[PDB]
């Protein structure tokens, strides 16, 4: 894999813990930005990032600004009409957050009336929006999950969609969350570029995943973040 540009531009989303966040000492970290940084540094590619949001991140790819994106983005096929992918690097399914004060909802049935949140862009809101006349609930859409967490925590919303491994690692820092349903399988994640665009960054990518899934450097990284419970 040849570079053609001596630094590509990655968008990235501003708040998905534990993927790209923002940590107590304002740092930007997580698993994409480890992971996308140490297949870079194997197939001699220079990156910069831009942390400003999930559909802020599609819309600049889109636009031909950010070269490409690594922002927990799942893979799909009505995607793939104007993304091209990499290999899938992680998995996810979809999951409910209500506050755990409130044991009102069980269930996709107890959710009628309610009003759920999901941010701008994602499989969560497109799941939600599609689902909202059969369960009968209303959608709040937000552009950071940070002002949709708060919302949950404070009562302006009575629950939220958001991917599983970040309500379960939210949970895990100390958030008072409940999960309700179960999950809804959501495939997996990608690396993404403009449909056509960019393509030596498709191939570094998974020349790199693969060096690094072989080497161990991907375990680790994960690790990291998401240790064992053993
Ligand atoms: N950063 C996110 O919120 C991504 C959520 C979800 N995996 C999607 O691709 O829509």
């Amino acid at each position: 894999a040849t570079p053609k540009k001596d630094v590509y531009t990655i968008a990235s989303d501003n708040s998905f813990a534990p993927f790209e966040f923002q940590n107590d000492d304002k740092q930007f970290t997580g698993i994409d930005v480890d992971l996308l940084n140490a297949i870079a540094k194997n197939q001699g590619f220079k990156l910069k990032w831009n942390f400003i949001g999930f559909q802020a991140a599609v819309d600049s790819v889109q636009s031909g600004h950010a070269d490409g994106m690594m922002s927990g983005m799942s893979i799909t096929d009505a995607r793939k009409q104007v993304f091209d992918y990499g290999s899938p690097y992680y998995s996810s399914n979809l999951t409910i957050a209500t506050s755990s004060t409130d044991d009102s909802i069980k269930s996709w049935k107890d959710l009628k009336g309610k009003t759920l949140g999901a941010k701008n862009g994602t499989a969560s809101f497109d799941y939600l929006n599609a689902h909202a006349k059969e369960y009968g609930y209303t959608v709040k859409t937000f552009t950071d999950a940070t002002t949709m967490y708060s919302s949950l925590n404070n009562g302006s919303i009575n629950a939220l969609m958001d991917d599983e491994p970040v309500i379960k690692y939210a949970i895990k820092q100390g958030q008072k969350f409940a999960t309700p349903i179960k999950p809804i399988p959501d495939g997996q994640y990608g690396f993404a570029v403009k449909k056509g665009s960019n393509p030596e960054l498709i191939e570094m990518f998974n020349n790199g995943l693969a060096n690094l899934r072989a080497n161990g450097e991907y375990d680790k990284i994960i690790d990291k973040y998401l240790e064992s419970d053993a």
